[PDB]
RNA sequence: AGCACAGUCUUAACGAUGGAUGUCUUGGUUCCUACAGCGAUGAAGGCCGCAGCAAAAUGCGAUACGCAAUGAAAAUUGCAGUGACUGAAUCAUCAGAAUGCUGAAUGUAAACUACACCAAUUCCCUGGGAAUAGUGGUACUCCUACAGAAA
């Protein structure tokens, strides 16, 4: 068991490890994303190449007004995750997209 | 409106082709002088990033062609925009802050963004109130000290 009399290093920075502004980059339109929006209720963003699903989840909801069921991911050859964002029942994307812009 | 045969060869004039010559020169070379190490406080090297419109190189590191601070000091400009009437636009300086993933690379790995285990960790406010699966740590060898067990 360790008992240092002093801590080795101590990052006094406010944390780099990537916060919501970061994290999720910006929503996708190209038609595609538009398409989804429109149909099947799931918003398009780009993300960090650093997130994972719950990240991606977690960031959403503390971002926008929005519940996520379903969160794909991909890498796109950019250098970005494009993440596919499925809302819950209870909310319409479309509102939702309107709302951010 | 006419007249040259055509080809081959030659000469001259005027052009094409090419990049010689000459002229340059923010480069090299040599010599001289001067200092002289970087790294577990994570080096060199390598990746990946970072610009409003951004490929390379150049610069930089999630504060990303720059932040602070100092010394200049009114511009910057391709457009957009940002500034002056001096911690501000731009330079230099650079001591503060920060410094992604790696790499000796060091928790096990490695054509893996694979996987452990131990601390949960971090921030704010003057003992509470907030966050985030996030953050540290754990290599081998060695030294001094301590520990309680072994002969
Ligand atoms: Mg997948
Ligand atoms: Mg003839
Ligand atoms: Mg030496
Ligand atoms: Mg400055
Ligand atoms: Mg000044
Ligand atoms: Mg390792
Ligand atoms: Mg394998």
């Amino acid at each position: 068991a360790r008992n240092p009399k002093c801590p080795r290093i101590v990052k006094s920075c406010h944390s780099k490890t990537l916060d919501k502004y970061g994290l999720i980059k910006y929503p996708l339109t190209s038609e595609k994303a538009m398409k989804k929006i429109e149909e099947i209720n799931t918003l398009v963003f780009m993300c960090d190449k650093r997130a994972n699903k719950k990240n991606i989840k977690k960031s959403v909801k503390n971002l926008f007004g929005i519940e996520c069921d379903k969160v794909n991911v991909l890498n796109t050859l950019n250098g970005d995750k494009k993440a596919y964002v499925r809302l819950s029942g209870e909310h319409d994307a479309l509102e939702v997209a309107n709302k951010i812009g």
